[PDB]
């Protein structure tokens, strides 16, 4: 089955999933010359007050932190989205080393790591139906730069013993993302997929344009995780990025000059 290694990452993936080339896939490189400024596009509204955690969960590939998406408790609106999207999970992929980890690219610059906050739109009524369609996601995705901590981060980091391998969950209630976010909601926007297998092309990505800081202890500890069940032989969790796609037919867009 998929993962991030030589037999079965990335360059792999078309032969199961054979969207993985098609017209509208994710990430892609931001190239910030190119993008353009579009002053019809209106501030993304961050709505996380009532934010209701749940769950973290190794899957095999990362860790998820899970919301009660079953009322609209914390959602995204506004930017260049119609409607209202609910926030399932957050994940992150990362690297083995600071200066890899992060899916999208800046001008070709590379972060230690993404994170990426996942969110159906509520037209259609569940996740699994939302990703069926071409404006079913919204993936708010935020860059992650190694240098001081991130105290918001923290009940993240100090969890991630209890869920090391595959399969292994953690009740994780309480957890607070408004804790995770930079100071402004500038951001790119362009139309692509999720990174990860089905790899499904239904993902209006938001990419905010200020990273956030942690701290190398941080990252670490993510660097820690297992890709393997229990008793398996052990694969550190490290290098779960899917490198750029070419943009083919598509515009990045800013909501900031
Ligand atoms: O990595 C992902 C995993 C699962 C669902 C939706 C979006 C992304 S980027
Ligand atoms: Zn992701």
């Amino acid at each position: 089955h998929w993962g991030y290694g030589k037999h079965n990452g990335p360059e792999h993936w078309h032969k199961d999933f054979p969207i993985a080339k098609g017209e509208r896939q994710s990430p892609v490189d931001i190239d910030t010359h190119t993008a353009k400024y579009d002053p019809s596009l209106k501030p993304l509204s961050v709505s996380y007050d009532q934010a209701t955690s749940l769950r973290i969960l190794n899957n095999g590939h990362a860790f998820n932190v899970e919301f009660d998406d079953s009322q609209d408790k914390a959602v995204l609106k506004g930017g260049p989205l119609d409607g209202t999207y609910r926030l399932i999970q957050f994940h992150f992929h990362w690297g083995s080393l600071d200066g890899q980890g992060s899916e999208h690219t800046v001008d070709k610059k590379k972060y230690a790591a993404e994170l990426h906050l996942v969110h159906w739109n509520t037209k259609y009524g569940d996740f699994g139906k939302a990703v069926q369609q071409p404006d079913g996601l919204a993936v708010l995705g935020i860059f992650l730069k190694v240098g001081s901590a991130k105290p918001g981060l923290q009940k993240v980091v100090d969890v991630l013993d209890s869920i090391k391998t595959k399969g292994k969950s953690a009740d994780f209630t309480n957890f607070d993302p408004r804790g995770l976010l930079p100071e402004s909601l500038d951001y790119w926007t362009y139309p692509g997929s999720g990174t990860t297998p089905p790899l499904l092309e239904c993902v209006t990505w938001i990419v905010l344009k200020e990273p956030i800081s942690v701290s190398s202890e941080q990252v670490l500890k993510f660097r820690k995780l297992n890709f393997n069940g229990e008793g398996e032989p052990e694969e550190l969790m490290v290098d779960n990025w899917r490198p750029a796609q070419p943009l083919k037919n598509r515009q990045i867009k800013a909501s900031f000059k």
